[PDB]
């Protein structure tokens, strides 16, 4: 009932990348049992980014995957506490992204805090020379530990000139609701696409929609 078949988002951001300061806002809606959702996005200080806005896609909103099979959703049980995650994302050419989210819930709107900080972006690297083109599709694996949930899964930025730069992912995401009040998953996976749908003043201005399903492994097995 907190979590309806529509809903609207809103997201504050701040943070640092090679010691550039800045700061996003962003509206959006999706549809939290289908897995889909919009995100319309303003950098609001320190625009435009010396770096690709790319890096920055992940940490634009977990309540928004399908969990299909009766897969127990840590994160719609959340609520209406919420839920938090902290994740380093770490790239194959040495930057490391971190970043630390709060989700809470108001009026039948998300919200979203977030705080970044990126280090070790290489000076002639795709990123900070802006060579990026989105992201593959990617799945994650989430499993619990400790009382809450651990993502990980790797993700291939497409480049300018065809190739790729991979990165990995680990999150620990973790509920504002107690243990009492929560059921909790055994290993699972989420597919999903993570898409740039508009850019506008060199990234200045960017909609993003996201798909995501979550499953168990659906192959027979011999156990």
């Amino acid at each position: 009932e907190l979590i309806t078949e529509n809903m609207h988002m809103k997201l504050y951001m701040e943070g640092t990348v090679n010691n550039h300061h800045f700061k996003c806002t962003s509206e959006g809606e999706g549809k939290p049992y289908e897995g889909t959702q919009t995100m319309r996005i303003k950098v609001v200080e320190g625009g435009p980014l010396p770096f690709a806005f790319d890096i920055l896609a992940t940490s634009f909103s977990k309540t928004f995957i399908n969990h299909t099979q009766g897969i127990p959703d840590f994160f719609k049980q959340s609520f209406p506490e919420g839920f938090t995650w902290e994740r380093v994302t770490t790239y194959e050419d040495g930057g490391v992204l971190t970043a630390t989210q709060d989700t809470s819930l108001q009026d039948g709107c998300l919200i979203y805090n977030v705080k970044i900080r990126g280090v070790n972006f290489p000076s002639n690297g795709p990123v900070m020379q802006k060579k990026t083109l989105g992201w593959e599709a990617s799945t994650e694996m989430l499993y619990p530990a400790d009382g809450g949930l651990e993502g990980r899964s790797d993700m291939a930025l497409k480049l300018v000139g065809g190739g790729h730069l991979i990165c990995n992912l680990k999150t620990t995401y973790r509920s504002k609701k107690p243990a009492k009040n929560l059921k909790m998953p055994g290993v699972y996976y989420v597919d999903r696409r993570l898409e740039r749908i508009k850019e506008a003043d060199k990234e200045t201005y960017v909609e993003q929609h996201e798909v995501a399903v979550a499953r168990y492994c659906d192959l027979p097995s011999k156990l």
